[PDB]
C-alpha cells in the first residue's frame, strides 16, 4: 500500500514548479475564491495523456463558469510541459491554458499517494477536487490504461457546489437520480427529537423520517448538469484527428 | 493522513462477514472468473446510500452481462444490512441482490483506507475495481454528500476488459473522445528503434511516433458503452417515488 | 487478553454520539448529581438484547426514583438505533426512553473491555455502574447467550446508595441474608484498640470484633429492594408477545 | 485500568495452592466434567465476605444438582483459610465444605483482574463462571461494601447450561421474561436465504425473522430457575445469628 | 538472587499498614529517638512464628528497656494478624504488645529482599535491626525451619549502643571474649602517623598500633549482656505448654 | 542498593584463590558431603576480625564433629592472609587452621553482596550457611563495628542438621524453648483433612492442628546444642590476652 | 552533503531504462569489453545540454575508436528524451546515436551523488568514467552554468587505457607534460630494495629513485591524444548553428 | 561507499595546517574577495604529484590574473611538504609559490571525500573550485594514475566567472563551441509567458524559446580562454628534464 490526503483534510501546504511560474498550493486558488481540480498524467508526449489534456481544455469555460481552475502534473520538467503544450497546439489545434506541475524526484506524487504499483515511476491518473477553502473534496485514481470521463469531474463539481449553497446531499446519479431525479436529499436527522419533529413537519416529501427531499436546484443548475452528461454520452459532431 | 491499496496490487487477502455468509476476498470472485466493485457506504438507512443501492440494483444486470460482481460495505451490522434490504424492497419496489460487508469495528475500512477525516467512524463512498486475478485496476472516494455516477463504474469496467482484451490505452471520454472517437490507442514505442519501425510500418493512423490507434472495439462492444452513457444523461421515464 | 476500567476508578472522560445527541461521561450524569447505569449489547434487532431494552423500559421509573440514568451502547449507528426503538414501539408496544450510544469504530467498546472473545466486533452485556461522583462502583459482564437479570442491577444500586448514606456495608443476599435479614454490617475496626473499643461500648449486635451490624435501613428502603426481587420472582399477569 | 481474561477464552492455565490441596485450573474440573465458579473476597474474618460464604454453602446442594463445583480465593494463606472456616462453623453451624484458594503475593489475583482501584492490595468480589470445557462464560466484579445476590450466579449458571442443550439463547429476566415468559430464543438468521427460510418455516413462534421463540425447556427447568428467584425474593424464615 | 537493603543505608522510606494502624518506617520511630527491630516469619497460626513472637513477647521489656520497639511482619492480612494474637493470648497465655506489619501483595517484603527460594509466596525470618537515625546496623536471614534465637537481637542491640555511646568496636562473642573479656576495641589508626603516636602515647592494652583495647563499659552495661546469654543458655524453669 | 544469594538457592558457581590454593565453590565442599560456613572480613591486620578468626579457630573442633568446613574472605592478597595468621600463632598462640579466600576486585564480594553502605571497598561481617547439597541454608550480615556470637553459627548447623534428618522444625531458643524447651515441631497440615486425621490420631502433644511437637532429638543432641549456648555465657576461665 | 560510488569501486549494479530499451550496469558493458561513460545533464530541451550531446556525438567515432560507448541521465521520461533527439536531428542536423537514461524519481541519481544543493530535482552535470571491469576510473562533477569539454574526457579515457597497457601512470597534461613531454612514469619503488635496485640497473631515465620514466606509447596514441586538444583549442570553421 | 560536499554548498568551515602556517577556509580566501582552487595528491615524493604541482606553479600568474589562489592537500605532514618544495626548485629549477595542507590523520580528506577505494591510506587527485563567496563550483576527481589538465581547471574558473559577470550559461567546449562558438546562452523562459515575450522581443539569436544565445565575452576574455587550450594543445619548447 501507499499514504494519501483524505477527504476534509485541508490540501497539504506545498510550493510547486509549474510550467506558468512557482505557486503555493492551496493558497494560489484560495486567494482568488477558486475551487481547483489537481490531475495527474504518468509522462509528457503519452496519447491517453494527450487525449485528457485536449478533454480538459475542450471543457476549460464549463470550468471557469464554476470558478474551478485546473493545475496538471507529471514527473517531467517545465520545458517538456512547455514543448508538449506547443505539439498539441501545433498538431491538434487546441491551446492548453492551465498550469502542469514539474514533479522531477515525485516529491508531489508521494505527498499526494499518485504513485501505485502499475509504475515505480509516473504517477497514475490522479485527480484532487479542493474547494475555495483548500479543502479535498472528492479523489479519484484512475490508472495508465484508461482515460478519465472529464464531465463526470465537472459533474462531481457542479453537484458539490449545489450541496453546499443549498445544504443538501446530491442522490446517486443526480441530476436523473431514478428514484427523485433532479430532488436534492434532506441532511437526515442526527436525534429522535428531529425524527419526531420531522415526521410531524409535512415540509418535505419523505420516503421515511431519514428520506426527505426537495426540488430547490434552479432549472439552470439542473440543466447545466445534465449537460456535462449529455456531451459525454454524444458521438462528436466532427473528429480533430481528421483537420490534423 | 491516510494510507491506501494501490492500483496494480493484489486486492488485501481478507476473511469478511456479509449479509450473505463468510467470503474470502478476492478469492471468493478469482475463483468464479469473476471481476468484482467493492463500494462503501457511511451507514444503513441514509438516503443517499439508498439512491445509491437502488441504482447499483438497477445495473446489476449490466455487471452480471460484464462478468462482474458486486459487494458493499458500510460499519453496520448484518441484521441492520437485511433490515434496510427489506425496507428498499417494501418501500422502493427494488430487490437488492447483492451482499454487504458488515465491518463494524472498522478493521476492512481501515485496511483499504475507507475512513476520511469527514467522519472518524463512517466510511466515505469509497469504489474498488477488482479484475478477475483479484488486481485493484481503479479506485474511486466520493464522499458522504454526493451519490456516484454508476454508469461511470461500467463505462470503466467495460473499457479496462477492452482494453486488456484488444492489447489497447483508452482515450478520454471514450467511446465518444473528441480527437478519436471510439478508436483504441496502442501502447507508445519504448524505443527509437520500435519509434522507428512503427512510423515505417504505416500499420496504423498515427499524429506521432507516440501517438497511433485504430477502431478494434466491435459496434456491440462500443454500443454497450454509449448505452450506459445515454442512460446517466436522460431523464427517467418515470421515478420510484410516484410508484410509493 | 483485554484491559478494562476498574471499580474505584473514575468513568473514563470521553465524548459519546447516542440517538439524543452528543453527551460527554461522567460529566453529563455527575452535573446532574445523577449515578447512570451504562449498559452494552452486541447489536440493534436482536431478540435477547430486544429482550433486555423492554425489561429495562419497565424499569425506567424505578431507575428513575433512585435518581439513576439508563444508557445503552451497541456498534450499531444513531439510524440503525432510531428504527430498532420504532420496531420495538410498533411491534411490543413499548417506548424506550433512554439514550442508545452509537459505538461504530468500538472506540467505546475497548476503553470499556466490552470486546471479548466471543466476538471481535460486537460487545458483549456489560454493565457499569457509576455514582453521582463519576466512579465505577461495579461491573457485570453477561454474554451474548445469556439476558441479564434487571432487578439485580436495581438492588445493586438501591444497595449502593443504601451504604453510602448509611456508611454500612452489606450482606450476601440483602435484604434477605440468612444471618442478619435487611441488616448492614458496620465497617470492621483495622486497628487492636479499635476492636477492644467497638466490644467495649457494646452498642452493636456482633458475632466477633469483626461482624458487627444493626437494622438502620427504613422501612421504606428494605421494601423497595424486596419489590425488585419479588417481581424477579413473579411470572408476569400478561406477556407482551400476546398482543403483537 | 487494569487486565482481565475474557468470555469465550479458556480459563487460564494455572496450578493453585488451597485449602484441600493444589489443584491445576481449569483442568481438575474439566476432567471430572465440571462448571465451577470460581469467586473472590478481600480477606479473612471479614464480615460480608463470611455471609457470602455461607450463603453459598447454603446453597451447595443446588450448585451440585447443576454438576457446578466452588472455589473462593482470598490474598490470606491456607492456615488463615482453615481458622475461618472453623470459625464459622463454630459460631455460625454452617460448615463450608468447598477449597479456598490462598493467594499471598496476588499471583492469581492479577491474572483474573482482581485487583481494581478500591484496594492495592486485596481483591474485589470477583465471579468466574467457567464451563466443563474450561471456558469463561460469565465474569461479575461485585465492590467491597456490597455482598453479592448469590441465587443470580445459580440462575447464570442454570440458563447457561439450557441454552448450550436446547440450543437456544435466554431473555431477559427469564424464566419470567416479560415478552416470552420461559420461552428460549432460537439464535437469529446470519444470512438473507437463511431469515427467507426461517419465515417461510413458520415452524416457531416469530416477532420478526431475528426474533423466533419457543418453549422446548422442562416444567422442572422453568420451575428450579424460578424457585432460586423465590428463594432471593423471601424473607428467610429464622435468621443464623438468633442461634449463637 | 535478589535485591537488599544494605547496611549503613537510610532504612526505606515507607507507609505500612499494622494492626495498630498505618505507620511511616523509619520515621514513626526516628521521631521518638527509638531503635527498631522489623522481622517477618512465612504466615500466620504458623508453630515455629507463634514460639517466636512469645520469644519477643517475654523480652518485651528488656528491647524497651534499650528504647528499642519491636515490629513484624507477614504477607497475613490485619485481622488474621489481631486472631493469631488472640488465639497466643488465651492459648499460651501471652499477649504480644507490638504491631505486626500486614503485606498481602510482598510490597514490604519484596523491597526488603524477604522472598526468598525457599518460597515464592512467604517471607523468610528477616531481622533488621535500625537505630534512632533510621539507619539499618545489621541483617539476619533465617529460614522457615529454623527459630531465631531473640537473646542474639539484645545482644547485638546493646553492644551496637555501647559502641556507639563509647566510641568503640566489640569483639567476637562480647561480653566473653576470649582475648580481652568485656574488653572493648579502640578504632585502629588510619595513617603511620596516628599509629606511631598511638604506639607511644601507652594509654591502651595493646598487641600491636592496630589491636589496643580498654573496659569503658559500666559493669551494669556488661551485666545486661551477660544475662541475655545465661538466659539463651538455661533451660527455663516451667514450660508453658504445661500450664495451658 | 545491592543483590544477594537466597535461602534456598544453590551457593553460586565460582573458583576462588585462598592461602591453601585454588577451589571451586561449593564443589569442593560438596565432594566431601561437607557443609561449608563461608564468612567474610572487611581486612586483615584488623582487630574485631582477629577476635572472630580466634573464636573460630577454638571452636574448630565443633564445627568438624559437625562435618562442617570453614572459609573465610577479604578483599586482602594471599600475602597478608599468610603474613596475619603468622602474626595470629606469635602473638596469640592459636592456629587459623582453615583456608581464607583473596577478594582483590571484589568479584566474590559483589557476587555474595558483601559490599553494604558502610564501606565501599571492604566487605561486611557476612556469614553463609551452605548444606552438603551446596544450598545455602541461612545468612547473617554483621557489621564493621560488632563481632559474630560464633557459638550462634554452631547452634544455627546443628539445629538446622536436627530438622533435617527428623523432619522437623526448630522452635525459637531451641534447645530451650520456653513453651516446648527441646521439643521439635512437626510441620503444620496443609489440608482440612490433613488437620482432622492429625488431631484425632493423637500421635502428637498438640496446642490446635497446626501446633504439634514430640521430642525425637537424643538426649546428647540437646545437651551438644546448650553447651554451645552456655560457652557463649560462660566469663572465659583465663583471658589470651595476659599471655600474650 | 551527499553521498557518491567512489574510484576504484564496482560501478554500482543497477537495472536502468534508456531511450533504446531496459540494461544493466555495468555487465550490458563489461559483458562486451567496452569501457563506458556515464554522464548526467538536468533536463532534456535545455540550451548547454543541447551543447553537449552536439559535442559527444560529434565524438562518437573517436570514443568506438576507443572501445568506449556513452550513456547520458536525466530525471525526464523516455518519450522526452526521443523527441529532443528528433529536435537535435531536425534543427542542429547531428544524431544522437547513444542511449540517455530516463531517471524521474532520482533513483540512479541519488545512487550516483548527481543532485547538489544546484537543484533538488535537476542533476549537475557528473562523468563517470567506467573501465572494462565495471570499475570507476574518473568522475567530473561541472555545474548548471557550465558546459564539458569532451576533449578532456577523450584524453582521461585514452591515457588510462594506455597507463593500464603499459603498466604506466600519465603525468600532468599529458601527452605535453613540461618536464617528461609525452613520457610515461615508472610507478615508483615500494621498498628500500627496489629503489636500489631500479637506481643501480640504468634501466631508465630518472630525477630520483621515486622519478623514472620511458616513451613507450605508439607515435599513434600520442598523435590521437594531441589531437583531441588540437580541436579543443581551435575554433571551428563552420558553426552549426549558420546551417540550421 | 563515500560523502562529499556538494556543488551550490558553502566550503565547510574548517581550520587547516599548512606549510604556510594555520588557515580557515573558506574565509581566509572570502576576507580578500579570491576564489581559490584547492587540490589533493596521494603523497609527497611521487612523480605524477610533481609533474602537476610543477604544472600549478608555471600557470601561477594565470590563476592570480583571475583572482584565484591555491592550496594543496596530502596526509604528509609539513616537514615532508617543505622537504618536497626544496627538491622541486632544487632538481626542477621551479618554486612552489602556494601552500600545502598537512593532513596527517584524513580530517579533511573524509570531510571533502577524497579517500576512494583505490587506497584506504591516500588521497586521489581531488579538485574543489570555489568563489569568493566560499561556495563550490565544481568538483573533479583524478585517479593516482592519472595526472590532471591543469588548462581545464583555469578554463572552468575563467569560464564560471565570465557566465556570472554576464548572467550566461556557458556551452560545451567555450569558447570552441560547435553550434555557437564563443556564443554564450541566456538561461532559459522558467514560464510560457516569458518563452513568448522573448521570442517575440527578436533581442536574441535563438534556435528555439529554450535556445538564445549572444556573444557578449570581450575578444580579451575570448583569447585568453582559448589561449588555455592552445597551450594544453602545444608540444612543449624544451622539456625542464634536460635542464635537471
Amino acid at each position: 500500500p501507499g499514504s494519501i490526503p483524505l477527504i476534509g483534510e485541508r490540501f497539504p501546504e506545498m510550493e510547486v514548479t509549474t510550467d506558468h511560474g512557482v505557486i503555493k498550493l492551496p493558497d494560489h486558488y484560495v486567494s482568488q475564491g477558486k475551487w481547483f481540480v489537481l490531475f495527474s498524467h504518468p509522462a509528457d508526449f503519452t496519447p491517453v495523456s494527450t487525449t485528457e489534456f485536449v478533454s480538459f481544455a475542450r471543457r476549460y469555460e464549463d470550468f471557469q463558469r464554476l470558478g474551478v481552475d485546473l493545475i496538471g502534473l507529471s514527473v517531467d520538467s517545465v520545458c517538456s510541459h512547455i514543448k508538449w503544450k506547443e505539439w498539441i497546439e501545433r498538431h491538434i489545434g487546441v491551446r492548453i491554458p492551465f498550469p502542469i506541475i514539474a514533479d522531477p524526484q515525485g516529491t508531489v506524487a508521494r505527498r499526494l499517494g499518485l504513485l501505485h504499483a502499475e509504475s515505480a515511476t509516473h504517477t497514475v491518473r490522479g485527480v484532487f477536487i479542493v474547494d475555495a477553502r483548500g479543502v479535498i473534496r472528492t479523489m479519484l485514481y484512475y490508472p495508465m490504461e484508461l482515460g478519465r470521463l472529464v464531465d463526470e469531474i465537472l459533474r462531481i463539481v457542479k453537484a458539490l457546489k449545489l450541496g453546499d449553497s443549498l445544504k443538501r446531499a446530491v442522490p446517486a446519479d443526480w441530476p436523473n437520480n431514478e428514484i427523485i431525479g433532479e430532488g436534492l436529499i434532506v441532511p437526515p436527522p442526527t436525534t429522535e427529537d428531529q425524527a419526531r419533529a420531522r415526521m410531524e413537519s409535512g415540509q418535505y416529501r419523505s420516503l421515511d423520517w431519514w428520506f426527505s427531499w426537495d426540488t430547490p436546484a434552479s432549472r439552470d443548475d439542473v440543466e447545466e448538469a445534465r449537460r456535462y452528461l449529455r456531451r459525454a454520452a454524444e458521438k462528436p459532431a466532427k473528429l480533430l484527428y481528421e483537420e490534423a
